[PDB]
DNA sequence: AGCCGCGGAACAAACTTTTTGATCCGCAACCTACTGGATTGCGGCTCAAAAAGTTTGTTCCGCAACTGTAAATGTAATC
């Protein structure tokens, strides 16, 4: 069916862990503005994904420009 | 490029919790025996009054995603 290159690189930065790229995962498989064919269950497992691996991780402030 | 409801805020009258400045009243003191005058004085206790501390009803401030005829495009990478 001909998945965008910028779809796979997405699915290949998901299998190697990260979560903004399911997150951009599950809104671009929910909704027909991305350029893709909204599938339900397909965008509900990468939701599930990203919200599984949010776990272990820091927020920090890098820099500031005043 | 426009500006939805939401929720803090910047202000501003009302409650509300103490800071202060007298007034009083036991209360031991004199004085002498003891209500000694016709006395003072002195320290807890209480009084509203008012300069301070919340509490609550109103008014603007800000901000997001996308809009009405409208692209599925073999590979990688740029703004």
């Amino acid at each position: 069916q001909n998945l965008p290159s910028r779809i796979t690189k997405l699915i290949k930065k998901s299998e190697s862990g990260d979560f903004a790229s399911s997150y951009q995962l599950y809104k671009v498989f929910g909704s027909k503005e991305y350029g893709v064919e909204p599938d339900e269950k397909m965008s509900d497992y990468f939701k599930e994904l990203s919200a599984k691996q949010l776990e272990g991780g820091q927020l920090r402030v890098a820099d500031i420009h005043l």
